[PDB]
């Protein structure tokens, strides 16, 4: 459909991998930086200053600071994720709520079936269809940031008219043990 005959079209497509040296201590990062996994208990890693050391988060090894850009996410059948954007400037130690004015613009599922974006406070989304693939939206100088069911095209949310300074980087997070990764899909 038109989705997937217009997205190169109107946005370029990001080469997401995820950076190890982000992610936070309990999750484990694939060999291919393609997908991402929580494990039982942390391991034993740096706390390094670009690692969230609360959070059970991961950004990108790129960001961006103009232009548009997409890239699309296996979700599957996980009960639990999030996925967005957020600026590099991002407190990263210690607990900070991940919402639009601290920095983060994602949305994701909760508890199997609860969608919601990670707005203050937080707003439930209202989906026909759960979606197993979401892409992932960047209009840097219109301030958009979209998401989509990258299978049937359909809208799921758009944070609109954001003020970005920061360079932005693709970030995911997963709070759950389940046997389904979190997995990018390659450019
Ligand atoms: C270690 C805390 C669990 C965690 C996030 C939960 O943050 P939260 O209670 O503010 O809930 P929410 O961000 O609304 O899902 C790791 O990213």
């Amino acid at each position: 459909g038109a989705y997937n005959e217009w997205k190169k079209a109107l946005f370029k497509p990001a080469d997401v991998i995820l950076d190890p040296k982000t992610a936070n201590p309990i999750l484990l990062v694939s060999e291919d930086q393609r997908s991402v996994q929580r494990a039982k208990e942390p391991q034993d890693l740096p706390d390094n200053p670009e690692r969230f050391n609360w959070h059970y988060c991961v950004l990108g090894c790129e960001s961006f600071i103009s232009g548009r850009h997409y890239w699309e996410v296996e979700v599957g059948d996980r009960k639990e994720w999030h996925i967005g954007v957020c600026s590099k400037n991002v407190q990263r130690k210690g607990w900070v709520k991940m919402t639009p004015e601290n920095g983060f613009w994602t949305m994701g599922l909760t508890d199997g079936n609860k969608y919601r974006t990670l707005t203050e406070p937080r707003t439930n989304l209202k989906l026909p269809k759960p979606p197993k693939k979401v892409g992932v939206f960047l209009d840097y100088e219109t301030g958009d940031i979209s998401f989509y069911n990258a299978v049937d095209g359909s809208h799921i949310h758009t944070f609109l008219d954001v003020s970005f300074s920061e360079a932005l980087y693709p970030v995911f997070r997963i709070l759950t043990l389940e046997p389904t990764a979190l997995t990018i899909c390659p450019a």
